[PDB]
């Protein structure tokens, strides 16, 4: 078991960090300027179809726009694209991130997340909207998509096998599951993506004995530090989707 440095995954951008607000390009252009390999960003689809960067509550509303009242799927993208998140940046499409990244030279790769309703939703043209997309900014081999939900992944990988997918585990807390390795193979997962809180240096094992990748995973309400990472290590993960990843990459200098 030759040593395995782990790589960083922004969450959300620069995730906790001061220096941006989330899901926001600032934030997407921050990471790539530091040099940091990957990011996670969160996929909804607003009223007039198109692909919009958004984690938003537990029920994906927004709460900074009007009575917090609002989910994106119930908004144009130009309204969208007129409203603050952070002081001066706003909430970008899919196509504006790549657009950004296109621009640049840095060979950013991307988790998406399928922040889902209606991913899961038998085709309303949402998947191929996304997969064609991808490909119209040649970006096929530096995406992996990710859910909870397992079935929505099913639905990209039905129109195209050869996308790179991540199944996410310990969804509302539960357990990792006794087959979920099992589970991410039959479904054709590269990788498997688990909760710091809930993750053993065996679940590790049982995935990385299958040629499968494993990435902690550390919540919004989470603020990992020097401690969390240093566990990590422990547990030889192959990524870590961090809420602070200039610390971590800071921390991983030593």
């Amino acid at each position: 078991s030759k040593v395995i440095i782990p790589k960083i995954v922004g969450h959300r951008g620069v995730g906790k960090e001061g220096l941006a607000p989330e899901n926001t390009l600032r934030s997407f252009v921050l990471c790539m300027e530091r040099n940091i390999p990957y990011i996670e960003t969160d996929l909804r689809v607003c009223k007039t179809g198109e692909i919009v960067l958004f984690h938003g509550t537990p029920e994906g509303t927004i709460p900074f726009y009007k009575d917090g009242t609002s989910r994106i799927g119930d908004l144009s993208l130009e309204e969208l694209k007129r409203l603050d998140v952070g002081g001066g940046h706003t909430i970008p499409s899919l196509e504006e991130l790549f657009v950004a990244i296109e621009e640049q030279k840095f060979n950013l790769k991307l988790n998406l997340e399928l922040k889902g309703e209606e991913w899961k939703r038998k085709e309303s043209g949402d998947h191929q909207r996304l997969l064609l997309l991808v490909e119209k900014y040649h970006m096929q081999e530096r995406v992996d998509y990710c859910s909870f939900h397992h079935e929505a992944l099913a639905h990209l990988k039905a129109l195209c096998p050869d996308v790179k997918i991540t199944y996410l585990f310990n969804y509302m807390g539960q357990p990792t599951p006794l087959d979920f390795v099992e589970q991410a193979c039959y479904g054709d997962a590269n990788g498997v993506s688990m909760l710091f809180h809930y993750l053993t240096k065996e679940q590790v094992c049982t995935a990385h004995e299958k040629g499968l990748s494993v990435t902690v995973w550390m919540p919004w309400i989470f603020d990992d530090s020097e401690e969390d990472w240093k566990k990590c290590l422990e547990l030889q993960v192959d990524l870590i989707c961090s809420n602070y990843p200039f610390g971590l990459m800071n921390f991983l200098s030593n």
